[PDB]
């Protein structure tokens, strides 16, 4: 079978499940079930399924190499992707909340899930709560007698809270930290002394790589018991460069994709964000184009962000970004052989999941 | 050591992992600590510790009976606080998101956090995010070795979703469950058809009593290790009768407790609440009353809320309080009769988490 068509049968089973459990255990009526099944389907559909076929794609691997029963073989895969799909839920509620949390119009060329007319922010601020209880609420469920239920929740737990310090970091990305005081309404920055490649990549690191690179890779060696079987301070650094890439690449997106491509309007720009952009451009301007740069940062004017979009276009960032790629590849590849030393298979899913991001 | 005390110890003890652990694994810069100690400060402290507090106090009821080396009572003992603050912390979390969703304005005598100047709703939804995450971190750092981590844990993620669960019965409970529709803007219900008993007690059971009632019992009980000794059907009954009269009473007060002394002003009438209030006044009313209940409920201009008040008034549902208190009190000293064949010590605790709740 189709490691997709599993993937989305999967869906269907845990979908029901929590919709059946809801009616038998928590006194739920229909139309209130069928208010959370749209919810479901909304924010956790329609996307690539990156995520959570990245432990389906490890998983994998290891079949293709370990002697095992068919039934087995199913138990796992099935396992991959319950474990997956509780990636993609915990994805969900961090978009719905940071959709929210940034007041943000369109996702996935669809208007925000608290923007639909009959949700709101009252709702959609505890739809996104319930999407996290949920990647809980399966695990119990579908994990109860394995081995591996205490390092999966106790991993996922440690990524969740990793990215909610992430979002932290990059909401305030724009502020200078000794002004940080709950009391006192924050300025924006005037002199981005904060804009280096080092606070960069914390923001990174945390917001993104752990939950879209880690955890992926290391649920798909859990999944599969074989987690004894790799390096995992090489897995950790093989996740937060490419995890970095992948940011670096949405960085260039918001600024430079159409929005009919990109799914939405990019505003970092008018938010101000710490992006690659800014980072890379603040490290290479002149005098005058820094204090172009600081007049025209951070204000939804148009007229002020064609000013910054210009000034990227002149300061051949390009260039910057392809020296960027060359230096990731080397260092993923570097990566990707240390890992062959104790584990070719998950080498070679690794590889795949560099292609996959290179690519896209 | 008074219970109080060493309660409140524990909450330093706690912060300063918490916040060390930031430092030393999660890359955290000194200002932002200093903002996530402030918001745990605000958001989890000023209240009265009731639910926390019954995690210890059960503990201690055993501790008074069972056999235990002086470094086991202190080890149950210290296990009951750090339990009792990831209540705390799960009720600072809802209490943070609930005051967004709700545009609440103040709680506790001072600003809702969102509200404060240097926060704003961007920070504040994420803040509740951590307020949540540090739950979990707590229990696995402080319960590592546990026996009863596992229920533990599982425990306390069905009453967190059980939480979110009534929530959205809350926040939907004024709208016609038939008309619930993520496509379209939700109208207030015109026949109050859904503002029954039945319907109320839901609302009530999910919001409110599984986090507040049944979580520090059953806590109480594990850190204990005396969850075998009672019987369970009858600590679910007791925490959801208790549950719903302390959610009755907070409703009598959101309309007639001054807000000085309620910590702000009460806005059920303006938000169509289905509140006890309303759910006794309609199961009382004549027609020309309901009549002009419909007419005035559910709207914020001050006359047509006074209106309401006024219904209320004259419609004695003080007498109706009164008989719904007698029968709380005979079936809540029913229930502790019923729990002293098994636990005497347990059913004590439950007259003491009663009484507290009765008088206050
Ligand atoms: O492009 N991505 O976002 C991606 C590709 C492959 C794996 C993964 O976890 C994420
Ligand atoms: O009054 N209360 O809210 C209360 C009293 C005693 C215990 C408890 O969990 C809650
Ligand atoms: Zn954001
Ligand atoms: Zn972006
Ligand atoms: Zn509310
Ligand atoms: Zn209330």
């Amino acid at each position: 079978m189709a490691s997709m068509e599993r993937f989305l049968s999967v869906y269907d089973e845990v979908q029901a499940f929590l919709l059946d459990q809801l009616q038998s255990k928590y006194e739920i009526d229909p139309n209130r079930a069928r208010y959370l099944r749209i919810m479901m389907d909304t924010t956790c559909l329609g996307g690539k399924y990156f995520r959570g076929m990245t432990v389906v794609n490890v998983a994998e691997g290891f079949l293709a190499v370990t002697q095992h029963d068919e039934a087995t073989k199913e138990r796992i895969l099935h396992d991959a992707c319950v474990g997956g799909w509780m990636i993609e839920f915990l994805q969900a509620h961090y978009l719905v909340e940071d959709d929210i949390m940034d007041g943000s119009v369109m996702r996935r060329g669809k208007p925000c899930w608290y923007r639909f007319p009959g949700v709101t922010t009252q709702c959609a601020i505890n739809d996104g709560i319930i999407l996290k209880s949920w990647t809980q609420i399966m695990a119990w469920h579908y994990f109860a007698d394995r081995p591996f239920l205490k390092d999966l929740l106790c991993l996922f737990q440690k990524v969740d809270y990793a990215t909610a310090v992430g979002q932290m970091y990059d909401v305030t990305s724009m502020c200078d930290s000794n002004k940080l005081d709950p009391e006192v309404a924050q300025p924006m920055t005037t002199d981005f002394a904060e804009f280096t490649p080092a606070i960069y990549k914390r923001i990174v690191k945390y917001k993104t790589t752990f939950y879209t690179y880690l955890l992926p890779l290391v649920m798909g060696l859990l999944v599969s018991e074989a987690a004894a079987s790799v390096e995992m301070n090489l897995v950790e650094r093989v996740a937060h460069l490419i995890g970095e890439y992948f940011q670096v690449q949405d960085d260039v997106m918001d600024c430079f994709t159409p929005p009919e491509q990109l799914g939405k309007v990019g505003t970092d720009i008018e938010d101000a964000k710490c992006s690659w952009l800014a980072v890379t451009f603040l490290g290479k301007a002149n005098a005058a184009q820094v204090a172009e740069f600081k007049a025209n940062y951070g204000e939804k004017d148009p007229a002020k962000v064609a000013v910054v979009k210009r000034l990227y276009s002149k300061a051949n960032l390009q260039a910057d970004f392809a020296a960027y790629e060359a230096e990731v590849v080397r260092e993923v590849e570097s990566l990707i052989e240390q890992l062959k030393v104790k584990s070719p298979t998950f080498a070679e899913s690794v590889a795949v999941v560099w292609e996959k991001t290179h690519k896209r």
